[PDB]
C-alpha cells in the first residue's frame, strides 16, 4: 500500500478516487485500475498546495500545521474501507502511544461517489470522526438521524430538483411530462421532484422508470408513451444521467419525432456534448443545470511547475508520468518497463491541461475543516498561538458542533453556509442548447440559480415571446358563466362546465344557486331580486276597469238625483224607498272594490280590497231577496240580518287569515306584489254568493208574473238571468290565467252594472227618459 | 493488549465481558475495571473447552479445527470496537499475505450488552462478517433491513411480552395496568406488548413511563395512580427491571397496600431475590418469566479441574487467581504485590462455583456457527475431509445463507431453528413467589412456556379456584334484553344498556327494532307478527248484535205472513202493496248487514258489507219519501230512480276503492284485521243518507194531519222523530272508540227495527192483535 504524507500537527486524510476500480476478478486480489487523472492525481496535489497555502497563510491556524495523510479509495467501496481501517489503527495508535510515529486521524474528505461514502460513513460513525464530502449528492444523506457524521460542501439532488421545479413555476407550465432512469440518483431526485410539483400543482402525466441499460425497442416504446401525452404536454424533465438522455436521442431518431419534445434535464448532460454528439438537430433548445465550476488559478501555477524529478512527495506522481505520458522515464524510481519509448526532457506539462470541474469543492471542503478547526481554537484556547490543554485530544463531538456552525468565503468567493441538515445551498448554472448561424449549436450560457435567485434571459430563447406552448391539460374557462370540474384524474384535467341561470360561479369547481325570487348578476358574483309590480300606470288593460268603475260611479249619481229629489213621486212612493238604497249603496261598494283592488298592496289595502269581495253582492242581494220574498214591520230586520250573516263569515275569515302582502312566483325571474288570498278566502264568499242566487232565481221564476211598480218583476228576473250566468263563468276564469285583479276588477263591477242598467235604468226609464211619470 | 489464542484451521473470534466496565476518566486511557467471573472467565474457559470438543469430535468438520481468536470487550462500546478493528486489520492481513502469521477471522461472538452489538454490528455489515450473540434482547435487532449480519440464539424481548400477552389471554383478564422502565429495553417490550394486547382486546389503563432511578416521591405517586384504577385493575405488568421492581415494593411498603396489587414481570426478577429481599410479605403472588437455564456437565468437569501451573493459554486466568482469591502466587507470572497473603497449594477452586445462567447459550452459538460451517463444508466440498478450493478463502454471503437455514439439538437438547428474522424461538420458565409453610417464600415452579406451549399448574396458585378476581372494567351484562354500549374511553368499559320492547339484541353494541307489527322473541333474536282477530266467537258483545239480528230476521217473517197471505184484506190493497213491500226488502237487506259485517274479513265478505250500508236506508226510504210526495204511473220508477242514485253512488266510491283488507294498528303489540273503510267511504253515504232524512222529515211535519190508512202518517212521523235522532248520534259514536263493527251492527239494525216496530207493527196491530180488521 502507498501514502502521500504531509506532516504536522493536526493531520486530516483523504479518499480520492486515484485508480481506476478494479473488476469482478480483483474484489479480492485489490488490483485497482488504471490512474484516473482528473479525479485523482489533481485532487492529491490540489490538497497539498492547499494545506502548503494554509500553512502558510497565518490568518487562521498560526502556530499549526496541518499535516495530511492521503491514500487511495480506487472508487470501490471496499478499497476505501480497506484504508479508512488504516486510518483508525492509525488513530488508535496515537490514542495508545519499527515505525513508531504516531498520527491521529482528524478529519478525513472525501470520496466522490455517494454509494461509497455511504458505506463510509457506517464505519465513521463509531468513531467521532467527522467527515465532509465534495462529490456525494444523494438526498438521503441529509438524514443525520442516520447519517450524523457526514456534511457536504455540495448541493444534494433535492437542490437540483427544487431549481426543475423553479424554472417550470417561472414558465407557468402545469401539464407536463417527466422521465427518470433507475438508482438512487434518479428515483430519489425525481422523488423531490414530485413532491415539489405538488406545492405548485404542476401535474405529471407518467413518470417512466427505465434502465441505464433499457433495449432500443423499450426506449422506442417509452418514446410513443411519452408522444401518448404529447401535445399536451411537451416539457420532458429528465433527472437522470447522460447516457439516458443519449439513449432518448437514439429513439428521437429513430422514430423521426424530433423538433417537437422539450427536453429538461439535470447535470448528466451539464457540459456533456458527447450526449447530443451528431445529434445536434434534435437537441435543440433543451435546457440542463451544472454546478458552478470556476476555474482556480492556484493550482494551475501550482500544477504546471511540477516536475518527477522534483515532486517526490506523492509516490505516484512518477507512475502518472510513467503510463499518461506513454513513456519510460528510466532515470525515475517508478522506471517500468511497460512503455517502450522514453522521456524527453523537453516533455512539458501545460499541453491537454484540463483540470477537474469540482477542483475548486476539494478546496472549499478543506477551508471548511480549517476553519472549523480555527473556530475550535477560538472557543477552547483563547489568545493562543498553539493549542492548549482543551484541544489535547480532539474528538469529532464539539468538532462537529463548530464544523455545523461554519461560515466564509470559498476559491468562487460563495458564501458556505451549513444548515441544518449540513449542506451548502445550490448554486447553479442555466444553459440552452440553440443553435448557431451555422450548423453547429452548443451548450450556451442563459443564466443561473442561486438559492431562489433565479436570473434567466427569457428574450435569448426563442427569440421572441413565440416560446413553446405552456404545458398544460385544461385552458381556463370563461369565468362569466362557465365553471371548471375535475374529472378525475389530475389536478389540472378541469372541464369547462355551465352553471344555471339562477347559479352564480362560487367556488372553482362549484356554482352555488340563488334562492327563489334571486337571480346572479352579470359576472355571477352572488345575487339580484327581482322587482315587483306596482300595478298602476297607464296599462290598457286594467285602464278599461278605471273607465269602467269612473262610468259606473258617474251612473250612481246619474241615478241618484231623480229619487231623492223627486222623493215623494208616487212611481217610488209604492216602491221600497230603502231597500233600493241598500242594493245601489252595494253597488256603490262593488264600485269601490274595484278602486280598492288596483292599488298599492299594503297592510290595510288588501284588507280594504278583501271586506268588500264579500259583502257588496250580499248586501245587494239581501234587500233584493228580502223584498221578493214579500210578493209587517221586520222590512229593515230580515235584509239586516242576510247582511249580518256575510259580516259574520267575513269576520270569521279575517281572523283565520290576517292582512299579509305575498308574492307571486310564476317563475324563477318573475316576483309579483299580491295579497293575503288564499283559496278557502276566495270560495267561501263565492258560496254564500251562489246560496243567495240560486234562492233568487228560484224565487223571480215563481214571481215573475207580478206587474206591480212598473214592470218590476219583469226587470228583476231579466236582471237575474244574466247575473246566474256571469256568476257562474266568473268561476273558470278566475281559477284560471294569473288575472286575480283584472277579471275581479271586471266582473263585480259587470254584475253591478248590470244590476243598475237592468233593473234601475229601466225603473228610471219611465221618469227621465218618459217624463210622464217622473 | 492481550488475546487468548487457539491455533486452527478457521479461526472464529469471540467479545466477551472479561474486565468490569471503565469509567468516565477511562473512557480515553481504556484502564477497563475489574474482573468479571460470570460473565467473562467462565465464557472464556467455555469457548475454548467446547472448540476443543468439536475439534475432538469428527461429526461436523472431521478435518478442519477450529481455532480462536478470544479478545475482550470490558462491557463497553469503545473497548469493543477497538478489538473489532483489530479483527478486521487481521482479517486484511490475512487476504493481503515480526508476527507474519496470517489469521482469518470469519465469524465473531457477542458481546453480552445489545447496546454495544448494536454498534458492533453497524461496523461488521461493512465486511461481509456475521455475527452470533448470546445475551443482545433487543427486538430492533431483528430488523435485517438494517441489521443484516445479527443473528441471534436467544429470543428477543418480543417472545417475553407474547408469553406475557398468552398467560393473561389464559386466564381471562381484560381491563389491566401496565408499567414500564425508561430505557430500550422498557420501552420496546411494553411497545410490543400493548401491541400483541390489541389482538385479544385486552385493556391497559395507563402506560407509566417511570425512569430508572425515580424518587421515593415519584414512586409514590406512581403508586398512587396505579391505586388510583384499583379495584377495576388489579395485575400489573411490568416489563422491566429489577431495581425498578424495588422501588414499586419500596413504595408498596411505604403506602401499605401489600397484599392487593398483582405484579406480572419479565426477567428483572427472574431469579432475583434481592429484589424481594426482605419484602417477602409484600411481594407474594408476582409471576415472573426465566429463560431455561440448564447447568452443563462439560463446563464443569473441564473448569474445576483447572489450575494455574496448567492454565497457560488464558493470559487473565492468573490475574484471576491473583485477584479473585485475593492472594499472591509469587511463583506465577501473573505475581502482582496488591494481595498480602500468598497463594496456598491446597487453595481449591470448587468453593462457591457459581457458574454463569447464560452458559449454555455460549455454547449454542458456538455450535450454531460450527454446524453452519458443516453446512457449507457439505455444500461445497462434497465428500472432502477437508476444504476444497470453494472454501478458499470464505466470506459471509453464502456462509449467511447456510447459517440461516441450521437446525440441530443443543446442550438442553433444545431444537434450535432460526426463522425469517434470524432468532431462536422462547422456551421459557414461569415461576411464582408463593408463600411457603413459615415465613420464608421463594421462586417456586409453576410451569413453562415454549413458543404456544403455556404448560401451568393453575392448581398450584391460590390452591383453590378462588383466584384474584378478573381485572374487568364492564362484567357481562344481562344478554336477553340489556345490551352493551361503548362509553368512549376504552375496548372494555362498556355500558349495559337495555333497549325497548320492539327492539331486538342485533350487535353487541346495538338493538335493531322490529317493524310495526312485528316484535321480537323471548331472547331478542329477531322479530314475531302480532296475531288478528277472526271476530266471531261467543262474545258477549258482539252476541247481542247476532241475537238483535235473528230477532228481527224473525220479526220480518212474522210480519211477512198478515200481508202476502192476506193480499185481499182492504186495510192493506189500499194501502201500497209494492212500495212497503220495498221497504221489507231494505229493512231485510240492513238485518242482512249484520251478518255480512260481522264475519271473516276476505276480498269478497269485505265488499259484500260494504255494498249495503248505503243502500239498505236508500231503499228504505226512497218508497217512503216517494208514498209521501203524493199526499199517475211513475210509482214504481220515481222510488227506482232514488236506488239508482245511491246505486251510481256507490259503484263511483267502488270505482275508485277495490275491496281490500288492512290491519289496524292501534300500538305496537296489537294487529286487527280491518276491511278497506275510508273516511271517504264512510261520510258518502252518510250524506245522502241525512239528504233523505232531512227532506223525509220536512215532509212529514207538513203531512203529519193525515188520518188515511188507519193513522198511518202519524206512525211515519213517530218513526222519523226517532230515526232523526238515531241517525244523528251515529255520527259521534262511530268517529269516537274502535267499535266500528260493533256500532256498525248495532245501529242499523236498530234504526231498522225502529222502521218496523213503529210503522208496521201498528199496521199490524188492527191486524194481528185486533183480528176485526186483519
Ligand atoms: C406565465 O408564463 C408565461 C411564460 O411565457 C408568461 O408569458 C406569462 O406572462 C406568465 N403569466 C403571468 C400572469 O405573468
Ligand atoms: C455567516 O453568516 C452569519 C449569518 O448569516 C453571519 O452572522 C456571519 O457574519 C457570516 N460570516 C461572515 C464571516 O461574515
Ligand atoms: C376462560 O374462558 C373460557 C371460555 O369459556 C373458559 O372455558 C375458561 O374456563 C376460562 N378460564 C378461566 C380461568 O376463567
Ligand atoms: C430442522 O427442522 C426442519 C424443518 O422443521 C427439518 O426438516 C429438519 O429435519 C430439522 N433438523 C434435524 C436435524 O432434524
Amino acid at each position: 500500500r502507498v501514502v502521500a504524507h504531509m506532516p504536522g500537527d493536526i493531520i486530516i486524510g483523504a479518499l480520492f478516487s486515484v485508480h481506476h476500480q478494479p473488476t469482478v476478478d480483483k474484489v479480492h486480489e485489490r488490483k485497482c485500475g488504471a490512474v484516473r487523472e482528473q479525479y485523482g492525481i489533481q485532487r492529491v496535489e490540489a490538497m497539498l498546495h492547499t494545506l502548503e497555502r494554509i500553512n502558510s497563510d497565518p490568518t487562521l491556524l498560526p502556530n499549526i500545521t496541518l499535516g495530511c495523510e492521503i491514500r487511495d479509495s480506487c472508487w470501490h467501496s471496499a478499497v476505501a474501507l480497506e484504508q479508512s481501517i488504516e486510518f483508525i489503527r492509525d488513530s488508535l495508535i496515537s490514542s495508545e502511544e519499527s515505525f513508531r510515529s504516531k498520527k491521529p486521524i482528524v478529519g478525513v474528505i472525501g470520496p466522490g461517489s455517494s454509494s461509497v461514502a455511504i458505506q463510509v460513513q457506517n464505519l465513521l460513525q463509531l468513531f467521532n470522526i467527522p467527515q465532509i464530502a465534495y462529490s456525494a449528492t444523494s438526498m438521503d444523506l441529509s438524514d443525520k438521524t442516520l447519517f450524523k457524521y457526514f456534511m457536504r460542501v455540495v448541493p444534494s439532488d433535492a437542490q437540483q430538483a427544487r431549481a426543475m421545479v423553479d424554472i417550470v413555476k417561472r414558465y407557468n407550465w402545469t401539464y407536463v411530462s417527466a422521465v427518470h432512469t433507475e438508482g438512487n440518483y434518479g428515483e430519489s431526485g425525481m422523488e423531490a421532484f414530485k413532491d415539489m410539483s405538488a406545492k405548485e400543482g404542476i401535474c405529471i402525466a407518467h413518470s417512466y422508470k427505465i434502465y441505464s441499460n433499457a433495449g432500443e425497442q423499450s426506449f422506442d416504446k417509452l418514446l410513443k408513451k411519452l408522444t401518448s401525452h404529447l401535445p399536451k404536454a411537451r416539457v420532458v424533465a429528465c433527472f437522470c444521467e447522460g447516457m439516458t438522455v443519449r439513449g432518448l436521442l437514439m429513439a428521437m431518431r429513430r422514430l423521426g419525432l424530433a423538433g417537437e419534445f422539450l427536453l429538461l434535464g439535470s447535470d448528466g448532460w451539464a457540459d456533456r456534448y458527447d450526449v447530443t454528439d451528431g445529434y445536434q438537430r434534435e437537441a435543440v433548445g433543451g435546457i440542463t443545470i451544472k454546478l458552478q465550476s470556476p476555474d482556480v488559478k492556484w493550482f494551475d501555477d501550482y500544477y504546471l511547475k511540477l516536475r518527477p524529478e522534483t515532486n517526490h512527495r506523492n509516490p505516484w506522481f512518477q507512475e502518472f508520468w510513467q503510463h499518461r505520458f506513454q513513456c519510460r522515464l528510466e532515470g525515475f524510481p517508478q522506471e517500468n518497463s511497460k512503455y517502450n519509448k522514453t522521456c524527453n526532457s523537453s516533455l512539458t506539462l501545460k499541453t491537454h491541461h484540463v483540470q477537474d470541474s469540482k477542483m475548486g469543492f476539494v478546496i472549499n471542503a478543506i477551508y471548511s475543516m480549517a476553519y472549523g478547526l480555527h473556530n475550535m481554537q477560538m472557543s477552547l484556547c483563547p489568545g493562543y498561538a498553539g493549542l492548549c490543554d482543551a484541544m489535547k485530544p480532539i474528538d469529532g463531538r464539539k468538532l462537529l458542533e463548530s464544523l455545523m456552525k461554519t461560515n466564509f468565503t470559498g476559491v468562487s468567493g460563495d458564501t458556505i453556509l451549513f444548515d441544518e441538515n449540513g449542506d451548502s445551498p445550490g448554486r447553479y448554472e442555466i444553459m440552452n442548447f440553440k443553435e448557431m448561424g451555422k450548423d453547429y449549436f452548443d451548450y450556451i450560457n442563459v443564466g443561473s440559480w442561486d438559492n431562489g435567485e433565479l436570473k434567466m434571459d427569457d428574450d435569448e430563447v426563442w427569440s421572441k415571446k413565440s416560446n413553446i406552448i405552456r404545458s398544460v391539460c385544461s385552458e381556463p374557462c370563461e369565468k362569466g358563466q362557465i365553471k371548471v370540474i375535475r374529472k378525475g384524474e389530475v389536478s389540472c384535467c378541469w372541464t369547462c362546465t355551465p352553471c344555471k341561470e339562477n347559479e352564480y360561479v362560487f367556488d372553482e369547481y362549484t356554482c352555488k344557486a340563488c334562492q327563489l325570487g334571486s337571480w346572479p348578476t352579470d359576472d355571477l358574483t352572488g345575487c339580484d331580486l327581482i322587482p315587483v309590480q306596482y300595478l298602476r300606470w297607464g296599462d290598457p288593460e286594467p285602464i278599461a276597469a278605471v273607465v269602467f268603475a269612473c262610468l259606473g260611479l258617474l251612473a250612481t249619481l246619474f241615478v241618484t238625483v231623480v229619487f231623492i229629489i223627486y222623493r215623494d213621486t208616487p212611481v217610488v212612493k209604492s216602491s221600497s224607498r230603502e231597500l233600493c238604497y241598500i242594493i245601489l249603496a252595494g253597488i256603490c261598494l262593488g264600485y269601490l272594490c274595484t278602486f280598492c283592488l288596483i292599488a298599492k298592496p299594503k297592510q290595510i289595502y288588501c284588507y280594504l280590497q278583501r271586506i268588500g269581495i264579500g259583502l257588496s253582492p250580499a248586501m245587494s242581494y239581501s234587500a233584493l231577496v228580502t223584498k221578493t220574498n214579500r210578493i209587517a214591520c221586520a222590512q229593515l230586520v230580515i235584509a239586516f240580518i242576510l247582511i249580518c250573516i256575510q259580516l259574520g263569515i267575513i269576520v270569521a275569515l279575517f281572523i283565520m287569515e290576517p292582512p299579509d302582502i305575498m308574492h307571486d312566483y310564476p317563475s324563477i325571474r318573475e316576483v309579483y306584489l299580491i295579497c293575503n288570498t288564499t283559496n278557502l278566502g276566495v270560495v267561501t264568499p263565492l258560496g254564500y254568493n251562489g246560496l243567495l242566487i240560486l234562492s233568487c232565481t228560484f224565487y223571480a221564476f215563481k214571481t215573475r208574473n207580478v206587474p206591480a211598480n212598473f214592470n218590476e218583476a219583469k226587470y228583476i228576473a231579466f236582471t237575474m238571468y244574466t247575473t246566474c250566468i256571469i256568476w257562474l263563468a266568473f268561476v273558470p276564469i278566475y281559477f284560471g290565467s294569473n288575472y286575480k285583479i283584472i277579471t275581479m276588477c271586471f266582473s263585480v263591477s259587470l254584475s253591478a252594472t248590470v244590476a243598475l242598467g237592468c233593473m234601475f235604468v229601466p225603473k228610471v226609464y219611465i221618469i227621465l227618459a218618459k217624463p210622464e211619470r217622473n
